[PDB]
């Protein structure tokens, strides 16, 4: 399955108190927070977003410029894990350094954008996008994701996406 299961490896925090630092912005380590829209995030030991959960998807800056820190590449964008149109946050609690070639529409590319587009088409057509589980993998102490693992169910059918951050 890909449904959210509670875990003792993460301590839950009130939304608004999930930042360890304000200047510069940084998430607390090994925590779990639920956005007002209901999206659940988990951070690892270094304050990096590690897991994202959406029970039921629906249609509803300096952060974008600098997320990823010293590990951010020239062709990276500040990429939302959960798009704004799905109720996603525009801040660091939802942004990661994401290659523009998957974040934006690119011919024969734009995988993350294309995933979001598929989800829109499903929702618009009256189908449910359920139990989304994102796994964000990192390498060493790097703030920049290497690969995105996404699981989700479309009217019951489980789908799996592995998207390299290149
Ligand atoms: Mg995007």
């Amino acid at each position: 399955s890909s449904k959210y299961v509670e875990s003792p490896n993460y301590t839950k925090v009130e939304f608004g108190e999930h930042y360890a630092r304000l200047r510069p912005k940084k998430l607390k380590a090994n925590i779990e927070y639920t956005t007002p829209t209901g999206h659940i995030y988990r951070t690892d030991h270094k304050g990096r977003i590690k897991e994202v959960y959406v029970d039921n998807l629906s249609l509803k800056s300096h952060a974008q410029r600098t997320v990823g820190g010293e590990d951010r590449l020239p062709d990276d964008d500040g990429g939302a894990l959960i798009a704004r149109m799905f109720g996603g946050s525009k801040d660091i609690d939802n942004l990661v350094a994401q290659s523009k070639f998957i974040n934006r529409p690119f011919k024969e590319k734009g995988h993350w954008y294309n995933l979001e587009k598929e989800w829109q088409e499903f929702l618009n057509s009256g189908k449910e996008v359920k139990n989304i589980k994102m796994e964000v993998k990192y390498s060493g102490n790097s703030q920049r994701p290497t690969i995105f693992k996404v699981e989700y169910e479309i009217n019951g059918e489980r789908n799996i996406r592995r998207i390299l951050n290149k």
